[PDB]
């Protein structure tokens, strides 16, 4: 009925094959730091995992991260995914330098280095995800909108079976990069510290005095006087009342938090992928620091 998509490993590698790409792509963050005015392409490459991973449908079990299908023109100028073709052209040269790990593993393990490379949790990561055809290319439209509620987020999420405390835990990924107008019709960062992963987006929301006003591409968002940004949705995490305790428990224990986001992460990336049991267990490659590089 629906699709199967088994993890097949890369032929031939292991552990150390991959820890190899992770640490290219880790040294290259450390080294094009100017991007977006000094943000670097942490908080791209972790956006690009959540676009091509979040297409995912539960029901018939198409889209997700298997199939690479980012790589597709159709997906590629989804509008949605404005302004990833930055983080698409950063993963290039290293995809001829390792032109061996299929697309799927390679945009996802992206994510995976940004975070722990900006002092997030490790998040375990499996490989095996295969190119598909062309023609496997979700179409447009399965991407959230920013301007909605609650209701909205709980019901969107659900296709992705994720719950409410995976959804709190996922959103808190808010903490970096920021809002572009060309690319979305927002503007504006949601903290301070943007390249560094921590629980920034909880306090903000909980401390902050924002106020409601429209901005120049016409559209609504919450504003604050410290000169941050939250979307209707980021919003929307106060206005339920099961969101919000959850973000309270996040504002409190960065702790918790890591931990939580860690296995949702994990979770939204291996989504719509069958393991066999004699695939290799999810690897945790070690920083550029642990290793001392
Ligand atoms: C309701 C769900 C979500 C909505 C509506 C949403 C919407 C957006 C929008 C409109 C932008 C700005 C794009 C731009 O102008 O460059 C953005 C950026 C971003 N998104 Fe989300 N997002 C959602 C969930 C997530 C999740 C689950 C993650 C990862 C766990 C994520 C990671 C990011 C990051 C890191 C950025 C900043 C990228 C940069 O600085 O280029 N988002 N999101």
């Amino acid at each position: 009925t629906p699709l199967v998509h088994v993890a097949s490993v890369e032929k031939g590698r292991s552990y150390e094959d991959f820890q190899k790409v992770y640490n290219a792509i880790a040294l290259k963050l450390r080294e094009d730091d100017e991007y977006d005015n000094y943000i670097g392409y942490g908080p791209v490459l972790v956006r690009l995992a959540f676009h091509i991973s979040g297409t995912w449908d539960k029901h018939d079990n198409t889209g997700g991260s298997y199939g690479g299908t980012y790589r597709f023109k159709k997906e590629f100028n989804d509008p949605s995914n404005a302004g990833l073709q930055n983080g698409f052209k950063f993963l290039e040269p290293i995809h001829k330098e390792f032109p061996w790990i299929s697309s799927g593993d390679l945009f996802s393990l992206g994510g995976v280095t940004a975070v722990q490379e900006m002092q997030g949790p490790k998040i375990p990561w499996r490989c095996g995800r295969v190119d598909t055809p062309e023609d496997t290319t979700p179409d447009n439209g399965r991407l959230p909108d920013a301007d909605k509620d609650a209701g909205y987020v709980r019901t969107f999420f659900q296709r992705l079976n994720m719950n409410d405390r995976e959804v709190v835990a996922l959103m808190g990924a808010h903490a970096l990069g920021k809002t572009h107008l060309k690319n979305s019709g927002y503007e504006g960062p949601w903290g301070a510290a943007n390249n560094v992963f921590t629980n920034e987006f909880y306090l903000n929301l909980l401390n902050e005095d924002w106020k409601l006003e429209k901005n120049d591409a016409n559209n609504e968002q919450w504003d604050s006087k410290s000169g941050y940004m939250m979307l209707p949705t980021d919003y929307s995490l106060i206005q339920d009342p099961k969101y919000l305790s959850i973000v309270k428990e996040y504002a409190n224990d960065q702790d918790k938090f890591f931990k939580d986001f860690s296995k949702a992460f994990e979770k939204l990336l291996e989504n719509g992928i069958t393991f066999p049991k004699d695939a290799p267990s999810p690897f945790i490659f070690k920083t550029l620091e642990e290793q001392g590089l």
